[PDB]
């Protein structure tokens, strides 16, 4: 377990000897990201903002993580007024401001979340240049590769959440019946498509296997290549640098300590190797689809912006996404929306890099705190779809009901566009369907009661659902949105 660390660390002896006291601040700070302190963020709201957030019932709101939430949570017991011991549309707003302030300085978070695309605005300047910054010179510091000596003499190995690849999968990946098995079910279709993947972050790794710890089912074992660049942490550990591809040679399942793991092995290779079958499979879904849509040839209509670690797998479920869609919608309604959106070079882009870095996005959206990251969105102002692989929606099985639920917002948009072409609007914000949206919204999923715009949407995925019950109470609980939607197909297939 221990008989590796010595030459690995004498390999790098010079590098460590050599290292700056600020390159050592840098490799810690990369290594355990700065939290923010309750204090400082208290001292900089006003008093009214302060007496705002007590006030505040924080689990209510939709858009705050867990995380985010009880961190809020911890504020608004520190603040103390006179009934302290010896959502709202004012509290939204504030809440998706000061969600952007209590973000962790987190290096390899935002490179992940970007994919590596660091200028991409979505989060404040300031931050955000430093990250630039930062990021050029750790790649500065790794500059000492594994070398010939070493490539092929050690493994590294590193522990994961499934989470971080597929929170659908991951969601049923344990057996229910037995936490200490995997569910082989689930096990073959995480492995089915992982041919490659990709490291847009430094990964942090360790010549010897560890233990792993709270909801970590996925065992890693890699090796480098000669060219991996590299530096020693100490303690039998290393920092590998960003933009490495890597191969997936082998998915198992194994047993340790009477639990069962997922192991992965995985040679490194340049990532440009990688991202050329990306493009190749770009290159490919669209000239089926093309074809399948009766689209011109050269249209360019689907795009993959893929850069972390289940790359191969966004890939392929976009095949299988599109499939769903097509066999779920009527033919000559996905042809006229789709060509609409063709017209404004609307893409449909799936992508493991965060929603707000998706420039679809945030071309129309400067306000930071009104970015979004999602499953799924629709961008009117792009034509776009975008479909976010890893994570998952909250009451949304799978990502072709997403898909067809941001088709919706398509539909939606078309609709309204044919109403009033050079005064284009949404079909949602006409009178006629508020007053639809005010008497029957309340009536289908909880989601669905947020919005003109999201109540259509999710009475359309639902009159879609390949389960016929599910249609029928649509049109029982919402009839006249049931009406409205089928009125809007009708003129669009007729336009
Ligand atoms: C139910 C459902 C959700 C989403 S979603 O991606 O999860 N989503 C809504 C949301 C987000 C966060 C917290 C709660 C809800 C986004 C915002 C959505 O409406 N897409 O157009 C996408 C599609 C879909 F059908
Ligand atoms: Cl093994
Ligand atoms: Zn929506």
């Amino acid at each position: 377990r221990y008989e590796k660390w010595e030459k690995i660390k004498q390999h790098y002896q010079h590098w460590s000897d050599s290292l700056s006291e600020e390159g050592r601040g840098l490799l810690k700070k990369l290594q355990i990201p700065i939290e923010p302190k309750k204090d400082d963020i208290i001292h900089s709201l006003s008093q009214e903002e302060k007496e705002l957030l007590k006030r505040i019932q924080i689990d209510s709101s939709d858009f705050l993580s867990t995380e985010e939430k009880e961190f809020l949570k911890k504020l608004q017991i520190d603040i103390r007024d006179s009934l302290s011991e010896e959502l709202s549309e004012k509290e939204k707003e504030f809440l998706k401001k000061l969600k952007l302030d209590i973000q962790p300085y987190d290096i390899n978070q935002r490179l992940q979340d970007t994919g590596g695309l660091i200028d991409s605005p979505s989060i404040n300047l300031d931050v955000r240049k430093q990250y630039k910054r930062d990021i050029q010179n750790i790649d500065a510091l790794l500059h000492q590769s594994i070398g010939s000596t070493l490539y092929n003499k050690i493994y590294l190995y590193e522990n994961m959440n499934i989470n971080n690849l597929t929170a659908t999968l991951g969601a049923d990946l344990v057996d229910s019946t037995d936490n200490t098995k995997i569910n082989r079910g689930i096990f073959n279709e995480f492995k089915k498509n992982f041919k490659y993947s990709i490291s847009s972050n430094y990964m942090i790794v360790d010549i010897n296997e560890r233990p792993a710890l709270d909801n970590e089912r996925l065992k890693w074992r890699i090796q480098l290549s000669p060219d991996t660049r590299a530096g020693y942490l100490e303690n039998g550990k290393l920092i590998l640098q960003r933009n490495i591809g890597l191969e997936i040679k082998d998915v198992q399942i194994i047993k340790q300590s009477e639990k069962e793991y997922i192991r992965i092995d995985a040679k490194v290779v340049p990532k440009s190797k990688i991202d050329t079958k990306i493009q190749e499979a770009q290159l490919n879904i669209n000239q089926e689809w093309n074809k399948a849509l009766g689209l011109p040839k050269y249209t360019k209509l689907i795009t993959f912006n893929v850069h972390n670690r289940y790359a191969s797998n966004i890939v392929e479920s976009a095949y299988l996404i599109l499939n769903e869609w097509k066999n779920n919608i009527q033919s000559d309604l996905i042809k006229k929306v789709t060509n609409y959106l063709v017209d404004g070079n609307g893409r449909f882009v799936f992508t493991d890099i965060t929603l707000p870095n998706i420039a679809e996005q945030y071309t129309h959206q400067d306000e930071i705190y009104e970015q979004v990251h999602s499953k799924g969105l629709y961008v009117p102002e792009s034509r776009s779809i975008l479909l976010h692989g890893p994570s998952k929606g909250v009451e949304l099985r799978n990502d072709s009901e997403g898909f067809i639920h941001e088709f919706g917002h398509a539909v939606d948009d078309y609709a309204g566009y044919l109403l009033d072409k050079n005064q284009s609007d949404l079909v949602t914000n006409s009178k006629k369907f508020i007053d639809i949206f005010k008497e029957e919204g309340s009536n289908l999923t909880s989601y669905g009661r947020t919005n003109e715009a999201e109540f259509f949407a999710e009475a359309f995925r639902l009159m879609h659902s390949t389960d016929h019950a599910e249609r029928l109470k649509v049109q029982k609980n919402a009839p006249k949105t049931f009406q409205f939607i089928n009125d809007q197909i009708k003129f669009i297939i007729n336009s």
